[PDB]
Parts: C-alpha cells; sequence; structure tokens
C-alpha cells in the first residue's frame, strides 16, 4: 500500500497474508480475505504458479511474532473458469483456496463480509485497502499491516479515456487515483473494505495497477467486484 498509515491490530480480522514457500523459509506475496473457516477469497493471479502457499490469519507484523497467528496449508485451489492469466483486463481474476484446517475465529481472526450479489457502490464511496505490499513502486514490503482510504471512482468515470479507457470492466471496481495512495505488487488479492450501511464490507479483491506505477494519478487501483461473483463463491463451496 503507497500512501498507508499502520492499521491498528484488531481493525481488520479477515485480513490473510498468502505465503509461497521459498527454500527454508516462508514468503508473503498476495493478501486475501478469510469468508469461511476454511475457504479464503485471493485473485487468481496469486495462484498462478504452481507453488506450496499457506495462509497466516491473525498477522500483523510479518517478521515478528504477534501472539496472535494461526498458520494453515492450502488444501484445494479453485480459480474462477474463466480467468485468463495473459489477460488481467478480462476479468474474472478471483479464486477461493480451500484450508487444510479450519481456523479458530477470535478478535484478530473473523470472516469477511460479502456485498448483496449485484450491489454497485455509489461514486466516491469511503473505502479502505489494507495489506502488506510495497508501500512505494519498486520499493518494499511492509511490515505491519498498512491501510489507505481509497474512494471509489465509478465505472463510468473509471473507463473514460482520461482513467482506465476500456482496459476497466463493469465486473470490477476502481477506488483511489489521487497520486498519493494506492494499492501495489503484494497487496493483490487482498480487500477493499467499503462502509455500507454502518457495516464494512469486502467489494473488491485486489487485481491490479498501472504498469507505470502504483500511485499515478487517473490511474486508480482496480479491484475484481465480488458481488458479481457471489453465485459462483456459494456454488464452490457448496460443493467442496
Ligand atoms: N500483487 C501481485 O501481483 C504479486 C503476486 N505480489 C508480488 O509481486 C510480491 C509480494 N512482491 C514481492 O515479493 O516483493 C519484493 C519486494 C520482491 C520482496
Ligand atoms: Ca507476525
Amino acid at each position: 500500500v503507497v500512501g498507508g498509515t499502520e492499521a491498528q491490530r484488531n481493525s481488520w480480522p479477515s485480513q490473510i497474508s498468502l505465503q509461497y514457500r521459498s527454500g527454508s523459509s516462508w514468503a508473503h506475496t498476495c493478501g486475501g480475505t478469510l469468508i469461511r473457516q476454511n475457504w479464503v477469497m485471493t485473485a487468481a493471479h496469486c495462484v498462478d504458479r504452481e507453488l506450496t502457499f499457506r495462509v497466516v490469519v491473525g498477522e500483523h507484523n510479518l517478521n515478528q511474532n504477534n501472539g496472535t497467528e494461526q498458520y494453515v496449508g492450502v488444501q484445494k485451489i479453485v480459480v474462477h473458469p474463466y480467468w485468463n492469466t495473459d489477460d488481467v483486463a478480462a476479468g474474472y481474476d478471483i479464486a477461493l483456496l480451500r484450508l487444510a484446517q479450519s481456523v479458530t475465529l477470535n478478535s484478530y481472526v473473523q470472516l469477511g463480509v460479502l456485498p448483496r450479489a449485484g450491489t454497485i457502490l455509489a461514486n466516491n464511496s469511503p473505502c479502505y485497502i489494507t495489506g502488506w505490499g510495497l508501500t512505494r513502486t519498486n520499493g518494499q514490503l511492509a511490515q505491519t499491516l498498512q491501510q489507505a482510504y481509497l474512494p471509489t471512482v465509478d465505472y463510468a468515470i473509471c473507463s473514460s479515456s482520461s482513467y482506465w479507457g476500456s482496459t476497466v470492466k463493469n465486473s470490477m471496481v476502481c477506488a483511489g487515483g489521487d497520486g498519493v495512495r494506492s494499492g501495489c505488487q503484494g497487496d493483490s488479492g487482498g480487500p477493499l473494505h467499503c462502509l455500507v450501511n454502518g457495516q464494512y464490507a469486502v467489494h473488491g479483491v485486489t487485481s491490479f495497477v498501472s504498469r507505470l506505477g502504483c500511485n499515478v494519478t487517473r490511474k486508480p487501483t482496480v479491484f475484481t467486484r465480488v458481488s458479481a461473483y457471489i453465485s459462483w463463491i456459494n456454488n464452490v463451496i457448496a460443493s467442496n
């Protein structure tokens, strides 16, 4: 997250860190949202590589013991049938990970609330992006969970010429674009939390930023629109 502030430990308890086995250690590669005690929602592009993945819930500082972490293996990966690695602009950048065990919920580990199917946010809706991604374009990962206030940019504005044009689809949410705050590499797969009727719900899965940089004016961070995939999410969990 570029232009973020450090999150309080208990603010975003559905946030997970998706990590892959790297030599003798584990390395953070993406965020995700815990949606059931044994299911995580993330971006399909985070699991394109055939790596050994694990999920950490109750995580705050990647590099220090917090006393709250639970570590669990990924047993099954279900990417969207229509995801195409060579075409992120087509959308469908979403995957569901079934965990090897059910995690224990507490004030640090909670399920993410999903929006009702088809819900579209009004322009400039209040949302926050969270993650341990790069804190500068071509920088390094954050140690502690960052958050940035990223208001939505509705589809009509975001698909105009001066913003993303034809690259953004109506199956996506745009947020930010002020040149100062944004998602960045390593935030991919994570939540966009938006306040709706007094409750935060996860309306986006972080998908992509500009090839030119993370925080680029009029190139808002682009998210998979979760409310476009509620039937698919529920059909996958009910059979696995
Ligand atoms: N969000 C994304 O697209 C990808 C999958 N994540 C990364 O590229 C990772 C997190 N970046 C990375 O590992 O960061 C350093 C700076 C190379 C350590
Ligand atoms: Ca830790």
